[PDB]
């Protein structure tokens, strides 16, 4: 995998200088060809997609994997947004003159080689690459075996694409093998790939941070926690809280934990109950709203200790009784993965302290966790949402793959021993 | 350790809650008694510089140790400006209204617990806790066996002007033993410690990157390269030169390798050996200059192939003669640790081909490479130069210690199926 | 006058130059100098107030008047304190790279001539000398007549800083003449002044704008309107009201109209009267809270329609009972001078509707209307706050004086004639 | 007149509160409907421009005047480009945390009414109108005679797009009267417009400086300088002369003196002569230089005391040989209009000097002053050029349209009497 490193370090160096004319002139060309080939993208999705139900996998699972025209209509869409958004590089940060006569400045440049491995979802090939290329970054690839051919198919386009435009054909590259030995080996290739994004799950992020060399950004798994204090609108309430769980169950920032204030509980619980039972999602509630919610329609069983810190990444919540807002800012600092929490209140005071004192990634007032998405926060798209602290944090857009670099100007200025200030 | 662990992660949730009012009053009562303290000090630092020159230690190695009353009355003064700076947390970064009708915004907020493992040098000491403090990290600090009286004496003080002010007692604290095993101990507190700030040579960077499970902000080593173009004037070139070389030989900013235009050659290299004979600079010289510098009578001998790729931390200077600009640049990107370059020249359209095509941190045109300093470049302090190009580069300062946090508010917003756009 | 004119022309391209270092050396020197002369000062000040109360003026107004030696301090570590902010002068406001290959950018620069007409007042001539060097702008002041004595050390003291600091004398100069027709006079030298700063009342402004020719930013009068929702505490509302009534009662920034909700009153106005009593402030109440505030103790008399549109400037307020929001919002628009209004509330609706649907310069919520201040806001002093919509709004701080420059750079560069985009 | 400033004043409130949702659909609205009747706007143009011709006009106001389909396409693709620009409404431009615990920040809000008075151009009626529909301005329109006709068609459709989307009619009116007397009973309509942008010559600035009670962003006349400096290519600066002169030479920032080192004079006039007698321009040349342009084959003359001040709207030039870079600057300062000048040189100190003592709304390095656009400044469209120095400067895009407003949250804080700071 060594000539891999070599084609994507010898490509970066040219990419970095192109202008913002040639990239814009390759995006176009990427959608245009994206719109043109349907045919062929939808046949081997469809096929895959075919070939999964054939090993069982769950039905929102095949949601994911599933592609209909609609979303290729949506991917070219979001390729020719990010296409049409201004090109961070070369943009200054900041500015000034020293004391010492000196001329400062930051300019954003490209990281450099950027190495992925992401989930099985066909769109995301697409979007790493748009970006990937608008910045000005070589990329590698590494996808799941489920999404074989579909991944297979959009990359000999965009490759074709890279090769009509001109540009070198190191900047897109991708690997096809399923093999988990090559995910090792390209793990431990520092001196080529400047930053990994692994996108996946506890064990993908376990494996990845036991045996990496290289700065990693972690994807993150998503436990969303939803805090419902005592004063606040029922119906209301009842709205965010559907459209948060049952709008697409299947991605990670959908609610997971209902942290339900005790005072409320009396005449929110069987609203609820009713509610979910349309919805039809379990309640996997706790020993004290156990009584409560036993009499509702939806369906109610009891909560285990560790089901507190996984995903369902289906219709199934987690409803807990807790004492007060400090109660529950306790259990998430506990049991949160840091990715998204949101408080329905009428309170001030309450919001405030809930915005204060929470360390996520994203906190929302009065609103759904569904928003954490690079096209719902007015980026062109994301590539991940962080979860970790160093570099970007939540939703990714293009400033989260570029570095500044200080530039300083002078007329053979040189500095003083002694420097005096005021 | 455990316990080091815990009290600093305790700490860290009541500093980040603070207000700018407490973080200067303990900022102003720690410049005021290192100012009232400073016989204590001054007779440790002496102490430790006599002990330590008696091992035979080279002589910029004990100016770097040595604390001149004059350091000590410097460091209170960068005391009192960080406590002068604008408080980064809290800031807005940007923000703005979305479509769907949600406000959303970022705020800069703490990173949390930072472990520092730094070199022999005592105001680093303060600079850190100083920094740690004002920003509101929790911070665990660990030096050099060479330093342990001075950084006992000022830890003493800092520890004290804690319990004055009712902070958490481990907001600062230390280790005191030197030995190794307890590094290694550190660097596998993942579960507390939430950002690495190594610093030091290649061989403690290879160790903890080695042997990390934490986020790493690597200091590096430095090697830093000036350039010299066929058009350039001679006399202003020649003190550029000297300003960064011979004041403070030790640290990493200074200039180890001499690229020089071979078409100016022939007229530079005799008036620049008879400026550095006075200075006394030990020239290792490529065979090309070879013959040009054994005339000059400043001493000149061979240079070998590793000599490239170190600092030698001393009176000496490596000079390389190129044919052109692109020859330097390939040079630079093959043997540069991306620390710090300057170019000297008078043609606008290589400066600008130098600039946009070395990827530095920092990159100055008629400019000595002694700037590259966090006081220099315009913040209060830095606790290191970064070299990668993760979250911050180059000198690392108020804003290099604080991350954000995306704030939404909405009044029962839900996110809409399918988002149209314009 | 023309002379006048000439020499602050004169002055300005020299100090537009000047590095911050200077500026810095004579701000320095001008707080040293004026804490050195405290005296003479505090001897001018007391004698012109005395002078003033021969002539029966109003106890707010002497104190306004009055200078103390802790309002002397006070405005030295206001000069210090501007000492200690960054130049904002030669900063860059943002960069980028053309299409066709241009380098832009904007840098902050000097506004020219400034020329500014203000109340008497002390400290506001050491406020505004002091912001117009920091900045790099020549100053021309012309006081009130009762501020001679005072103005004319004030001046004397920091002619002599200038003179020492070996800038040009025709920086700072100020007419001693209270003659109105030399004012007129100024309002015509468009060729000189750049921009004008005006600070009175009504009359001033009507003058300057019937006869102005060069650009105005009008300081404006100060009609500050709070409002009362239904759902409020009624203790914290009635601090945040006495706060902002009886401290300092003759400034600008004090409100002089209360907007009672109409469902909250019948329990509201009888605490808001018991409390005015103790504060000993007239009520100039509407008809309908007449019914309600006539059995409390504070003095109630009626209100008078042409009494809503102007400042009291002492110990009076107006009481007028709102149906809802809306209602409040349209007096507020109808006859509010658009300089700073506040809501106290506990419904989030209600204060995101009050913060969108008014246009005033400062909008706060659940907070007194006492913040608009320069000092307060983070900035170091205020010339003047703008009640205007051009150029700057509210306070006026140092980027207030400041205008940005367009600079590009390319090389031979030529526009195209058909400029394609994507 | 009265029912305008009703009508505009009216609508701005209801237009301040859109979303961009609904301006965007407005615009996109108004793009289709602009394409979708290209023949009106066609047949109408070349109808008044056949009429203008019966009166004798000039060849290049001709062209000015004249609209082919190519132009209608690209102002198109003008609205287009402001359809896909961000909302400046609502960002916010900084924010923070205070002492005292209120949460400071600032937001973009509309300005109000716009009143625009303009040249005899049909697409500056589409930007205007797009401009003030994005930010949420409502705006009143007055063209020129030549453009009696366009205009009326533009906002005819403009109107009836309006009505379409269900936003108020009073957003965007017009008038079409050639009368000047309705132009100075605008300019007395103070309390309905809030900013008035004038484009035109002398005489419509000095009668609007001469009558008007509204702030008043002047776009001025240009007189762009071109300063040739020592050491420069020949072939390079001419060609770039050739493009800021021959080029749509009946703008304003179309170079109208040549400044002309003396020392490169006798190398550099002859190319110039054989270039221009290509171009077909006449030289206005000095009597110093008029020597030299005597052989040449481009027409050559004398100049006049007066024509240094004033843009020949045609094929001229003015030739001066100055002294050096000192002479250059006094003379920009001394007869320039502060619009545009650039400098061609190989010397970095002459251009860093440059850059440093010329104030101008934009200042060029090796570049053609024919860069002052608005849409080649990266900005959608532009408005107007702003010469003056309140407000904006330079190119006005969709953020000089737009001004800030602070908002302050709290928790029923109160300013306190003395206010401690560090
Ligand atoms: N934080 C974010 O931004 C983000 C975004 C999307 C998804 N997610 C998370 O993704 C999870 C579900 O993803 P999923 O359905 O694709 O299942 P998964 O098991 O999390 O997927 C793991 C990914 O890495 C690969 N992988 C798995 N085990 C590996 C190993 N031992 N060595 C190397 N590669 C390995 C997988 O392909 P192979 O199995 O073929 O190797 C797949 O591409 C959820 O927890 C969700 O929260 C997070
Ligand atoms: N990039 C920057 O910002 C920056 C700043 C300052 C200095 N520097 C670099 O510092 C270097 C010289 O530093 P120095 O004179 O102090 O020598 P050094 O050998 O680089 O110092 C290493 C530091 O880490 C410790 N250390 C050494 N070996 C270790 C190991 N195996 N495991 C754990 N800790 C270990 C040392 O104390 P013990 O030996 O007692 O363990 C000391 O504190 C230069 O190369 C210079 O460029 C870089
Ligand atoms: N918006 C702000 O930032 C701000 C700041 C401070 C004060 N203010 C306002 O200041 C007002 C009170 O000021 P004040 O007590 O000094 O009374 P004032 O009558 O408003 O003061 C007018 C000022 O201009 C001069 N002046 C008055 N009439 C003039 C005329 N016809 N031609 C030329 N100059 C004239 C006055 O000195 P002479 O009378 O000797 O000419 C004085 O300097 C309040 O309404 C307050 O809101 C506003
Ligand atoms: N700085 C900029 O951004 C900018 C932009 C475009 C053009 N310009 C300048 O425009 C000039 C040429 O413009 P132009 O060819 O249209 O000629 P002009 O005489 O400058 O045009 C004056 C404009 O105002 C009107 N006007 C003229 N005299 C007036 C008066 N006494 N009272 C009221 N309105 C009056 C004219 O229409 P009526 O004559 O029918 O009244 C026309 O709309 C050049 O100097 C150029 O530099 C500057």
């Amino acid at each position: 995998l060594e000539q891999m490193g070599i084609a994507a370090k010898q490509a970066s160096y040219k990419l970095a200088q192109l202008s913002s004319r040639e990239k814009n002139r390759v995006l176009e060309k990427i959608a245009d060809e994206l719109e043109a080939q349907s045919e062929i993208i939808l046949n081997a999705n469809a096929q895959d997609v075919a070939d999964a139900r054939a090993n069982g996998l769950s039905e929102a699972m095949l949601d994911r994997l599933a592609l209909t025209p609609a979303r290729l209509k949506g991917i070219a869409d979001d390729v020719r947004q990010v296409c049409n958004l201004a090109d961070p590089v070369g943009q200054v940060i900041d500015g000034g003159v020293l004391d010492s006569g000196l001329r400062l400045e930051r300019r954003r440049v490209p990281l450099g080689v950027i190495g992925v491995i992401y989930e099985a979802r066909p769109n995301v090939t697409v979007d790493v690459a748009s970006l990937c290329l608008k910045t000005g970054n070589a990329v590698i690839l590494r996808g799941g075996k489920e999404t074989c051919r579909t991944n297979a198919a959009t990359v000999a386009v965009i490759q074709d694409a890279l090769k009509s435009c001109g540009l070198p054909a190191g900047a897109v590259q991708a690997i096809d093998n399923p093999d988990r030995a090559l995910v090792s080996e390209m793990l431990r290739m520092d001196k080529y790939i400047d930053m990994l994004i692994p996108r996946g799950g506890a064990g993908l992020h376990k494996l990845c941070r036991e045996q990496s060399t290289i700065p990693v950004i972690t994807g993150g798994i998503g436990v969303c926690h939803i805090y419902v204090d005592e004063s606040v609108e029922i119906a209301e309430a009842l709205k965010v809280i559907v459209n948060a769980k049952t709008q697409r169950p299947s991605t990670c920032n959908t609610v997971e934990t209902l942290l339900v204030n005790k005072n409320i509980a009396d005449s929110f619980l069987p609203a609820l109950s009713k509610q979910m039972a349309e919805s039809g999602v379990t309640l996997h509630a706790d020993a004290a709203a156990l009584a409560q919610l036993q009499a509702g329609p939806a369906k109610v069983v009891a909560v285990k200790a560790e089901e507190y810190d996984d995903e369902f990444l289906s219709l199934d919540l987690n409803v807990k009784i807790v004492s007060d807002l400090d109660d529950a800012i306790a259990h998430i600092r506990e049991h949160g993965t840091q990715h998204s929490d949101a408080i329905l209140t009428r309170d001030m005071r309450n919001a405030q302290r809930f915005v204060n004192e929470v360390d996520s990634s994203a906190v929302y007032v009065n609103a759904s966790t569904r928003f954490t998405d690079g096209g719902q926060f007015g980026l062109g798209a994301e590539v991940a949402v962080s979860t970790q602290k160093l570099h970007a944090r939540g939703p990714m857009g293009l400033e989260a793959l570029t570095t500044y670099k200080w530039i300083g100007i002078g007329d053979y200025t040189i500095r003083a021993h002694h420097h005096h200030h005021h």
